[PDB]
């Protein structure tokens, strides 16, 4: 029984999660930015 | 010993593993954005 | 030589950080959804 | 060979994935770092 | 036979970023339960 098919059904599906992960990694590091900036400027500090 | 599907065994792992990570990085992501907005509205600041 | 042993050992080692990324990941939203309850409550805020 | 070409083709999209994840964690860390020593050296606190 | 040596070159190069990420990950839930800890101690909350 042929398995390759599968296999690369398996595959695309990596990618696509893989770039959901990237896509939610770069956000976050957006997020985390914001959080870096706002506490700098924060007079209480 | 075709391994195929040994190796298809896991790529399905991996897969649900990676399933696993980007809801974990979803979740994480909605905790660092209400963090951002508080520290924003922060009164010491 | 046959590679397809090799390239389930690549797999297998794969899952083996996937696996190991999961629980740091889980631990670190953990700490995360922590520091946002704290956060919550800071009387400087 | 049959789908072995578009197999590899994924692969490499998954390479280049992982490449831009890394670059964005390492910068996510740094951002993390200095968040980390700037609240620690928090007069406020 | 097959492309398995440029296959098995994508998978080598995937768990070597992978166990990148793993170490990465690995440093930085450390910097956050700092800042956590940090944070629990702030006088100013
Ligand atoms: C029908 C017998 C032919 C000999 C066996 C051919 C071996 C390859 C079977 C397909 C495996 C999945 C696609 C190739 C990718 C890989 O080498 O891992
Ligand atoms: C052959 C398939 C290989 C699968 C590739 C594995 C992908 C793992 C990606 C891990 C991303 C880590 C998430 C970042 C966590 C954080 O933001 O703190």
């Amino acid at each position: 029984m042929d398995l390759a098919p599968q296999m690369l059904r398996e595959l695309q599906e990596t990618n696509a999660a893989l770039q959901d992960v990237r896509e939610l990694l770069r956000q976050q590091v957006k997020e985390i930015t914001f959080l870096k900036n706002t506490v700098m400027e924060c007079d209480a500090c």
